[PDB]
């Protein structure tokens, strides 16, 4: 896991922060000119979770396509559980 | 705390992908289109946290400005140190 907070300096976290923001405005920007909508319609794979020991699961990786008219993407939206919220990779 | 992934099925799993998935497409690509710019640039407001028992934050709230040449917006992001995560509210 990360740091704790308090291990976190307020310039630690700005940096943080920043990458993040300017990550994303980047990311999901680019998503949306290259499908060529905010609203893609989305496809669903298959979900592969543990059939056993499955209370020690922390993560559900849902997998999707989502298509627009100018084209379709790839994702893997990692759910975590307990925290509720996704983080996607591709 | 959210629910254990072990108590979430597919059906619930992909509901809360999708709809944060595409909120998340909405959100960013309207500030980057009010913005006007993918590579805004960040001012940065004072951060308050906590002077006493630090080792119970969770989140740092770091608050920001980001800049473009179409406009200006607001931003909170909640910075969750250990899981390395940030959410963005206004």
């Amino acid at each position: 896991k990360g740091p704790a907070c308090y291990q976190v300096s307020d310039e630690q976290a700005r940096t943080f922060v920043k990458n993040d923001y300017l990550q994303r405005m980047k990311r999901w920007d680019n998503d949306v000119q290259l499908l060529g909508t905010e609203i893609p319609k989305i496809t669903w794979e298959k979900i592969e979770r543990s059939l056993t020991d499955v209370e020690d699961e922390k993560t559900l990786l849902v997998p999707f396509k989502a298509e627009g008219p100018d084209g379709k993407r790839m994702y893997y939206g990692m759910y975590h559980c307990e925290e509720g919220y996704v983080e996607y990779a591709n």
